[PDB]
């Protein structure tokens, strides 16, 4: 996250880092035994980290849980990221409570103007690599369609929404990649691309997730 703050631990309960022996991507905890992440950061041998807040250092909260299964969207197209999403299922139930909880799915789609919570554990710098340990938050609003179309012509689906901020100096940046995008307690939308990070009129792009809604609801029923 770039330009932004830090949460605090456990403030974002529903948050999870999917580790390989090192931290790659973010993702969403939606019931105690399924994950929202992006597609992108599909690979076999991912343990999903819940209660985390400094990523280096065990303190107490954190559930490591192995991944059973990994369903990535059978439409995601890996050259144009449409469909950006993918469900985890984890090995075992996590235990919820107050540091470890679920985030709702939308009923609605949100409108530009919507102001939500970016989190992540991914690079802080637009120019060069710095991660940091303990987790970022960013505040950052839905962009209009035109505007979001202006700045990618032709990239962008209907799948995809921009939220941030033309002028540059706050965005999502890489590690952030499968995390939430909460607004008004809802979960609508999973960090999925963007050109640089919080460069000037490049936005981040994020996998609309009002349009998987009934998707993730029958995947997770059949399996
Ligand atoms: N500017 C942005 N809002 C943004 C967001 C997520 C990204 N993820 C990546 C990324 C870069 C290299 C490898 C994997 C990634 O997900 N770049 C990203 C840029
Ligand atoms: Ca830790
Ligand atoms: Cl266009």
């Amino acid at each position: 996250i770039v330009g932004g703050y830090t949460c605090g631990a456990n403030t974002v309960p529903y948050q999870v880092s999917l580790n390989s022996g090192y931290h790659f991507c973010g993702g969403s905890l939606i019931n105690s035994q399924w994950v929202v992440s992006a597609a992108h950061c599909y690979k076999s041998g991912i343990q999903v980290r819940l209660g985390e807040d400094n990523i280096n250092v065990v303190e107490g909260n954190e559930q490591f849980i192995s991944a059973s299964k990994s369903i990535v969207h059978p439409s995601y197209n890996s050259n144009t990221l449409n469909n950006d999403i993918m469900l985890i299922k984890l090995k075992s139930a996590a235990s919820l409570n107050s540091r470890v909880a679920s985030i709702s799915l939308p009923t609605s789609c949100a409108s530009a103007g919507t102001q939500c919570l970016i989190s992540g554990w991914g690079n802080t710098k637009s120019s060069g690599t710095s991660y940091p340990d303990v987790l970022k938050c960013l505040k950052a609003p839905i962009l209009s369609d035109s505007s979001c179309k202006s700045a990618y012509p032709g990239q962008i689906t209907s799948n995809m929404f921009c939220a941030g901020y033309l002028e540059g100096g706050k965005d999502s940046c890489q590690g952030d990649s499968g995390g939430p995008v909460v607004c008004s307690g809802k979960l609508q939308g999973i960090v999925s691309w963007g050109s640089g990070c919080a460069q000037k009129n490049k936005p981040g792009v994020y996998t609309k997730v009002c349009n998987y809604v009934s998707w993730i609801k029958q995947t997770i029923a059949s399996n």
